[PDB]
């Protein structure tokens, strides 16, 4: 059940609408059982939800839908238009993040009982979600990071917060019921909010969202149509169907990947052999000058992941310095911890490949790989390697992506490695050399 001591229990325009929307979606359920914040987050607040609707779904098996409870949040779109939680810039069109959270839930075989056999009255539904939907709108508000269809939610706890359920982690869907509806306020997204095993999140985040959901659609006991959580769910799709496996690799090799970049520690130096390296294009002095000196924008890796096409209008960056020009590189020496030389491969295959861009994020600066294809960078075929203030930017060219991907194979670099050993990997025609161990 939720917490008491948190939530209990002419309108806002932003209420008033998905209210009625709501109406349409649900004729014989006027009065759903609502709850609300004791304390609400215009008041000072940690929880950004003011209220969330619980409706009854009785069943349909003849399409894909288990009867179960289905739950909606306000909060995170704008409600009352008034400036109180969310800014009118009068030129965005979303209303507040945009979204709304929805959570299908699966009614238990004891809940089942009651429904048509055990007894008619009323059946209220559980109510510990709403300590889920804050959870998330927290994370929603304090990251800035909005949701997207096909959106993943790294989460490493069971949602209910019992020690039974193996759903740990979550993803983002359409809701099949409610789409997008216009407020006097802005636009809303209904983003439901699905429970998944942790390979199922990986595949998620390494190919794209919509692929795995599609996945989880096909059966029943994955979820059915609708995406139906079940808390009590044994095995991931690719445990109980190992065919999605092999599709994966077909339409992965086809469509790429949807991962924009990772948290990684890494160093870079350049390669010269004429002059002086100066202090804007050294690793430890940039490092230190950037150090020297709720959310309204999304963090890092959300924020380069609207264009993998473009560089331009997003920067992998919390604090950009001012930099006139991007100071080019005669050559680069990358060196990347070997936790996150799995990924090289999936820069290269799944992304470069795919005239996409990737970024390796550090403590304070930036290294993004980049397509002969990608728009907004500072860099050409002519002059590969630069550094933008705190953003170092290495454009892979498309005959160079077939003979990394080769190398790659010969170290042993595969989705699942991470080399005990220092790997040594050089391009002398391209001026690129890649080491494959721990900084300094």
């Amino acid at each position: 059940a939720m917490d008491p001591e948190f939530m209990a229990e002419k309108p806002p325009p932003g209420l008033k609408a998905i209210i009625d929307h709501l109406g349409q979606v649900y004729p014989n359920q006027p009065n759903p059982l609502q709850v609300t914040t004791l304390l609400k987050y215009w008041l000072g607040g940690q929880d950004p939800l003011d209220y969330i609707s619980m409706y009854n779904y009785p069943g349909d098996v003849d399409r894909n839908v288990p009867p179960h409870w289905h739950y909606i949040s306000f909060g995170l779109s704008d409600l009352h238009g008034d400036e109180r939680v969310h800014l009118r810039e009068e030129g965005v069109t979303r209303s507040g993040m945009g979204f709304e959270l929805t959570f299908r839930l699966a009614k238990t075989e004891i809940e089942l009982k009651q429904q048509i056999e055990n007894p008619e009255k009323p059946q209220r539904p559980p109510t510990w979600p709403a300590n889920l939907l804050q959870a998330i709108g927290r994370y929603c508000f304090q990251t800035g990071n909005g949701l997207c269809f096909g959106d993943n939610i790294p989460w490493r706890k069971s949602l209910d917060g019992s020690t039974t359920s193996k759903l740990q982690n979550l993803l983002v869907a359409q809701d099949p019921q409610l789409g997008c509806i216009d407020t006097p306020t802005g636009t809303v997204d209904f983003c439901q909010i699905v429970g998944v095993f942790d390979d199922e999140l990986e595949q998620a985040s390494r190919w794209n969202g919509r692929g795995v959901l599609n996945f989880l659609r096909q059966d029943m006991q994955t979820g059915g149509d609708w995406l139906v959580t079940n808390m009590d769910r044994q095995m991931s799709v690719f445990e109980l169907f190992p065919e999605t496996l092999l599709n994966l690799q077909d339409d992965l090799e086809k469509q790429g990947s949807d991962l924009a970049g990772v948290n990684a520690d890494f160093t870079f130096r350049e390669l010269k052999p004429t002059k002086e390296v100066k202090e804007e294009v050294d690793f430890q002095a940039l490092s230190e000058k950037c150090a020297n000196d709720k959310r309204e924008e999304p963090s890092f890796p959300q924020s380069m992941s609207m264009s993998s096409n473009s560089l331009h209008k997003s920067c992998p960056l919390d604090f950009q310095a001012q930099a006139p020009n991007c100071i080019s590189l005669d050559g680069i020496e990358i060196t990347l911890a070997p936790g996150v030389a799995k990924y090289l491969l999936l820069a290269i295959k799944d992304r470069i490949r795919h005239g996409r861009h990737f970024t390796f994020k550090a403590q304070h600066l930036a290294l993004t790989l980049v397509a002969e294809s990608v728009t907004g960078s500072a860099v050409t075929v002519n002059e590969p390697y630069g550094v933008l203030g705190y953003w170092i930017q290495v454009l892979i060219p498309d005959e160079l992506v077939p003979r990394l991907m080769e190398d790659f194979c010969s170290a042993g670099l595969d989705e699942k490695c991470e080399p005990k050993e220092r790997l040594e990997l050089e391009w002398p025609d391209k001026n690129l050399k890649l080491i494959i161990d721990q900084p300094e």
